[PDB]
């Protein structure tokens, strides 16, 4: 059982207290998707995208300049 | 309220009260959580997080060194 309206990680299936009492953090992507810190890091080892919605969660900070 | 409560500290509305009435839970980049409406309201007159006061309005311009 995984009630709607509760904080949990969809990867490891751990709830809020299980996550924080083990020394992990709750994290969010910028697209609003919530994970535990360990699961999202493990995910980003094999992919640059959000596990949930697959939006790119890397951002390279450079841009064209027009002289 | 207690650890694991998703609520806005400004209006004090709990999770259910926020999302069911067309607002959203929002987080600043500094990890601080509010309802969409209270955070937006605060950002109309200040550029900083209401909780930790980190500046959270970026500057989409910068020097270029040529
Ligand atoms: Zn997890
Ligand atoms: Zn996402
Ligand atoms: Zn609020
Ligand atoms: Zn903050």
């Amino acid at each position: 059982l995984r009630p709607s309206g509760t904080v949990s990680c969809p990867i490891c299936m751990d709830g809020y207290s299980e996550i924080v009492q083990n020394g992990r953090l709750i994290v969010s992507t910028e697209c609003g998707h919530v994970f535990c810190s360990q699961c999202l890091r493990d995910s980003l080892k094999n992919a640059n995208t959000c596990p949930t919605c697959r939006k790119k969660i890397n951002h390279k900070r450079y841009h064209p300049i027009y002289i």
